[PDB]
This record gives C-alpha cells, sequence and structure tokens, in this order.
C-alpha cells in the first residue's frame, strides 16, 4: 500500500510534542523566516541539515542536489543562493560534502559514455576529478572515494565564493561567510574541512586555487 | 562571528545522544542507504522534510528547491528522481508545498521583468497561475496565496506523473506513488492534498489535468 | 574519410566571389558587429536565416536550436537574447518556426516515456500542444502537424515577449519589435503569421494569449 | 520602422533565382533531411556556416549560441547533439569558433559578479581561460584575445568528443568525425585548428586534454 496515514501520523506526534515543550516554536514562523545559515549539501537520505546540526524550524535554508554541486548556470542552485544572499541577508554558507557519496564514487568511475540525466548531471564532480590526477592516481578504491568527497567540498567551496550572487555581496561589503564542511553518514559527524572565508582575503589564504586571478584575470596580462 | 565551532559542537552534542539511544543509529548506514522516500520540497528554511515527518537518516532522499518545482529540464531536480527511481527503487514520492510560500507569492506578484535567476527561476509558477487565472480572480490576497500554493502542488505532483522517469517506471510494472502534500510552517503539520496516485488510473481519477491526453496525445488526431 | 579540403575549398572559393565583388563586405567587419534582427529558428538543416532572407555577414545575429523554443530558464537562448537587446541594441527579433519540423511532430506523437535529452527538450511543445487540444483533435496528421508548426510559433512569440530581457527594454523605451514568421522548407518562401508587435498595446491586439495579465497579474486580484 | 515586406521581398526574390537556377533545389527537402554536418558555432552576426560554406539547404544542421560552447548539461546544445548523431546519423560535427570574439574577450575582461544571464552563460569559458592561465600570461590584448578563441574552440571539441553522444557512437562503431576549426569574420576563411578526430586514436594524438584519462580514470586507482 500507498497510505500515508501512518507518515502523517509520525508529523501530527512530532508537530504536538514540539509545540508542548515550546509553545512558540512553529507559531513565531507562521508568517516569515530569518535564518542565518544557506545549506548546499547532497540529496543522499543519510544527511539532513536541521537533524545533524540540532536546528529547528526557520534556522536554515536548504540546497541539496546529488552531489552537492554548485554551478552559476544552474538556476535551481542559483535561486536558493541569490535569494538567501540578497534577500533573507543570511550571514553563512555551509557548504557540505560527505563521505560513502555514491555520486563522487560514480563521477571516479562511470564511463561518460553512460546513459540517463544523473551522468550529465555528475559531469562537474569529472571536471574536478579530471584537475586533480595526482592527488587521486594509485590511491586505494577506498581513499579515492574520500579524496573525491574532499575535493569535491573545496571545489564547490570555490564555486560558492567565485558565483555572482556572492561576489556582489561582498563588493557591497554585506558580511557573508562560506564554509568548506564534510559528514560522516556512519558516525553522524561533521567535520570542517576548509575554515571560513570571509572574503577575498581569507580565499586567497584558504583556497588552493587563485579566487583573486579569476575575478581579475585581466591583471595578470601584458 | 563567523567561527563554527558552536555549530559543530551542537552536531557532536547529538550524534552521541542518538548513539546512546540506539547504537546502531549512523553504522549501520555506514556504506548504503535503501530509503522508501523521495520528498521534492521548498528550500524554506521552516521546512525541514527528515525532521517533520521523524525520520532517522536513511529514510528519505531529499531535493529542495526555491517553490518546490519540477521540470524535465532541471537535471538537477531530474537527477533527484532518476537516481531513486532507477536505482534505488523507491516506493513513494512526497511532492510537498507549504503555505506561506514567498515563491508562490512572488510568482503572483512579480512583473516579470524583475532582474535576477530568481525570477527566471519562478517561470513555472508564473504558468500554473496563468493556467489557473480564472481560480485565482478576485479572491483576497491570502487566499490567492493559499490557492496559489495548492494549485503549485497539484501542478508539480502532475509533472512528476507526467516526467520520463516515473512514466518508464511505471510502463515496467514498477510499484511507485506519488503523493502532493502541504505543510504549515505555522503548525508544523502535514496535510494531504491529492490522495495517493498510483498510476495513471489514480491519476485520471485524482488529477485536475489529464494525464492520459498529455501521454497518448495523437490517439486523437483524426 | 573525414578531409576537410573540399569543405575549406568551397569557403575560400565563396569569401573570393565575395570580396570580389565588394571589396569591404568582410573587411567592414573585421572588428565589429552591428546588426539589426536577432533570428530564433530550427536547428533543422533545410532553414539557414542568413541565406532565406539573402543577408550579408553582420545583419542577423542567431540562435538556433531543435523546435525554436525560447523559455526563461534556458540560458542559451536567453543570452543570445539579452546580448543583442541590451549591448547590441537590435531593433527587430524574428521568431521563426517552419512546415515540416520534425520536433513539432515529436511534440505531438510521442510518448513521454521515451528516453534521452531531446525529448526532455520537446517539453515544450507539449506544453503548447496541451493547451490546444481544440484546435488539433480532429486534424489528419498533416494538419495537425502544420497547426502545431504555427501555434508553436505563436507560443514562442508570447514568450519573447514576456522575457524579462524584452520586458526590461520596453519599459526603459527602447523600440524593439517582436515578429512571428513560419518558413516552408519545400519552397524557401517564409510567411508572416503574426504582424509586428512593438509593444504591449501591439500584443494586446495580436497575441491570444493574455500578456498584459500576466505582466500585471496582481491587478486581476481582491 | 517595424514592418518586414522589405524582408519578405528579399526572401522572395531569393527562393525564385533559386527555383529559377534548380527547380528541385527546394522540394527535394520538402518533407525530409539527410545532412552530413552538425556544425556548433558562433551567434555571432558575422558568422553564418551555410552561407560560409556554400551549402544548399539540407546539408548542415545547426547549433549556435554566445561562444560556441558544448556543456553536457545545456539540453540546447545536447539535444541537437543527440538528435543529428543518433537519428540523423550526421557524419561529421564542424565545432567552430571565431576571432574577435566578443565572448571569448568577456571571458578575459569580465568581473564574475557582473549582473545578467550572459555572465553566467560565458562561465564556461573562464574556465578554459582558468586552465590555461599560464599559456595567456603577459600577451598583448590583442593576443590573448586570439588565444582564448583558439582554446575555446580546442575545449569546446574536447567537450563534444568527451559528450555521452558522441562516446556512445563511437562505442558502437558509428563514424563520426569532430573537426576543430575557425573563422575570421574580416577575411571570410575558415582555418582548420585540429586535424580530423575520428576516435580515440585521433583524441590522443590531437588534444592537449587526455580524452583517454577523461574516459577510463578509474583505471589509474590501485
Ligand atoms: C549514478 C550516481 O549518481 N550514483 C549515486 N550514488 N549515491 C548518490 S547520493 N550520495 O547522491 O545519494 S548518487
Ligand atoms: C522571489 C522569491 O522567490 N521569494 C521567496 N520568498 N520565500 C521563498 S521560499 N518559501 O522559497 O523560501 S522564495
Ligand atoms: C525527436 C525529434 O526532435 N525529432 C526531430 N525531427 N526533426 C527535428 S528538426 N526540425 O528540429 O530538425 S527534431
Ligand atoms: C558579454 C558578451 O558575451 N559579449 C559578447 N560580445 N560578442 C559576442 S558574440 N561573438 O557572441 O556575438 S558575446
Ligand atoms: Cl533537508
Ligand atoms: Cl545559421
Ligand atoms: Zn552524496
Ligand atoms: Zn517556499
Ligand atoms: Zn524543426
Ligand atoms: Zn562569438
Amino acid at each position: 500500500t500507498a497510505d500515508l496515514s501512518p507518515l502523517l501520523e509520525a508529523n501530527r506526534k512530532w508537530a504536538d510534542e514540539c509545540a508542548a515543550k515550546d509553545s512558540t516554536y512553529f507559531s513565531k514562523v507562521a508568517g516569515s523566516q530569518a535564518p542565518e545559515y544557506l545549506y548546499i549539501g547532497c540529496a543522499d537520505s543519510r544527511v539532513s541539515p536541521a537533524q545533524l546540526f540540532n536546528m529547528a524550524p526557520g534556522e536554515v535554508f536548504v540546497q541539496r542536489n546529488v552531489g552537492n554541486l554548485v554551478s552559476n548556470k544552474d538556476l535551481n542552485c542559483m535561486s536558493c543562493l541569490e535569494y538567501t544572499v540578497d534577500h533573507l541577508k543570511i550571514k553563512h554558507i555551509l557548504v557540505c560534502g560527505h563521505y560513502n557519496c555514491g555520486a563522487c564514487k560514480a563521477g571516479l568511475v562511470w564511463h561518460p559514455k553512460t546513459a540517463g540525466v544523473t551522468n550529465l548531471w555528475i559531469s562537474d564532480v569529472r571536471e574536478v576529478r579530471d584537475k586533480n590526477a595526482a592527488k587521486l592516481h594509485g590511491l586505494s578504491a577506498d581513499d579515492a572515494w574520500d579524496k573525491m568527497v574532499e575535493l569535491n567540498v573545496e571545489a564547490q567551496v570555490f564555486n560558492v565564493c567565485a558565483s555572482p550572487i556572492v561576489q556582489a555581496a561582498w563588493a557591497r561589503g554585506q558580511p557573508l561567510s562560506v564554509h568548506g564542511i564534510v559528514y560522516t553518514p556512519g558516525t553522524g559527524l561533521v567535520k570542517e574541512l576548509i575554515k571560513p572565508i570571509t572574503g577575498m582575503e581569507d580565499a586567497g589564504a584558504l583556497l588552493r586555487a587563485d579566487l583573486k586571478q579569476h575575478c581579475f584575470f585581466s591583471e595578470s596580462l601584458a
């Protein structure tokens, strides 16, 4: 059966207990939100940002897609970025990858001829991979996987920092930080991969790739 | 200001307590997932699917985006759908809108010349709206907003049922149900807007738009 | 063989004759362009806009895709629109469909479960189709095809007029017209389907769908 | 100002003369096409493929977009590619850049905070640029611009060869060649930047990026 009764019952029991412990738990967000965080993470069923950070409704705005990817040409992720940064004025963007991420493994192993949309989607993972032969080759299957996850976080942090939305927000002096983090489904713990990046100065210090030259390329020419 | 230790500490507290309540809580999903559900919902910070359904990790795979939109030409939501239906073999897709959704309100009130990627992204909403313009005619602002949310949930349920991925899964006799639900941020409760749709028969019964005609349109030419 | 010699030879012979008849034919566009037209048409090999209009280099900027489709969420077509309208200040946008357009036929006949990217792409054609059962049903295969082509032109003209780019240009008083036209591969002739639309006043007169209500929807509510 | 009769009349003049020179010119492509080529080139008004190769209708299927970009996650250029390779069985794909391409120049000079969809769309160009930053270092503006155009043609040739569609066609032994060419708007001439690539062997010989490593990367893990 496809009956939803038991699901709905679990929700009702949850909202009942929540509101019993704190009468304004839901009511205070009945007509507005003011989260301080955007989280961009993987769609993987093991990785729920509000649960894992013990956040209540109204604290974290969420984009989740296969592989936690950020591209300037993806209107879905870019709309979550633009709405949160420009209208909600969130303060912090958490870019979260996770170990055991099948999208990262498929990015390592699949032949690109593979049919379907997921294989198109994870092209970004191949691009990150391809720039890192030297860190990936010769590693055990497992270690290569872990490394791919990590490299993917770093690249997606760079993409968030280089995004027109973040770049415009920094240029107008809006406070905005970007965090590279990674989660372990099998332990429920988050680790910090990259320390906070609050602007171009921190990005030059903390990112391998050169954000400054990316933004001001013309200054590297004759 | 931007330091993460407080968040990390909340995450550690949380993981210890879950491990203390059940020591296989995380470890049993360390290397695989077998969720039964895919949830497609809004990125709004007040709506966290695993939390609101009181699910543990490994139970609901998640796509969240501004206004809970589903289009065959978004590779972001389409890859969540492909991976879950084709590879994980989920059984149920929950398509969840929410009252007080500002993407629905913007789809009613914004002029389309408005700059930025969010206005591009909510084009889908304007189309749902335009197709149902007579239903929205003359309603108070609040009523029109609530009706916009509901019409959009019905439209995204139709889009999920009409998708190549779901249509192909049904053609091969894979059991797969689609659910139109709505959440009220001010109460924490889910309501079922549309009963379970398990196939074409259900869709003919339950949807205002004609899925059979969409799938077999050319049978009505001379 | 994949040798390009004969192709290159045909090009050299062409550029030689062109420049022999008119010494500045190429040189005057060696370092800038100032076209007055954007053309959005089908990628079909039988339909070449500069040939069919007898235009020389520098007169018509071109987007061509399968089915001549225009969506606010397609960065490829939207970049051609934005660059031409905002930077080149073109004056006229030709939206050209063509009879015998296999994309329009596939939009009529394909089952949506059909695999691959083209089937995703032509979802727009289904949406136009779906809004027109009354004009399509009961027609011969051939007449339905022709009608689909025509309806698709009209819808894509509306999409160009409703685009944020065109809407912004009209709001600042930039002169910009939009033309619905159709080509017959088997005769080489263009026909005018919709007369010129130079702004909101003409669009209310010449488009079936209501552009004004689309742009100012809020004014239809209580 | 916006009336089309002059354009329509040029079109009639042109069609009569072609029919007068050869009375089966149009009629022989009235109901089908069998082009041998797919051309992917820039939307720039100075570059019209059928004209510059002196082709009649039915010879070259065309995708044109700002900066002649090819990405697996653009359904617009991917559907041109799928339809031609899989259904029309074209033999040759021409990937054509052009000197004096302002999309290449913007990819060197724009800051990424720049508003609008064109800046999103040329992100691909910035990535080609960033990967080849040492080649562009210290060149005069003109030299860097010409080198940008060339590096982008090579990158889009690689992207075409790496695409699922071409890779699958080669895996099935379909003959299909890919060509890197460049056009000079000021002279009307095409130059061949990269010799014909007919398969993996050719690609290994001719491309600066390693297509074999992209396709079989995981063979180099432990
Ligand atoms: C083909 C493919 O993407 N495989 C995946 N496996 N696990 C995934 S996860 N972490 O995104 O849920 S995606
Ligand atoms: C322009 C716009 O989209 N406004 C939004 N307001 N709330 C949104 S929500 N519910 O997606 O967080 S989107
Ligand atoms: C599946 C599909 O799209 N079929 C096509 N047939 N002809 C086309 S055309 N006019 O775009 O070249 S596309
Ligand atoms: C910002 C930008 O893209 N500028 C352009 N200039 N010329 C272009 S062309 N060769 O695509 O017509 S694009
Ligand atoms: Cl979530
Ligand atoms: Cl063309
Ligand atoms: Zn994952
Ligand atoms: Zn919402
Ligand atoms: Zn066509
Ligand atoms: Zn160009």
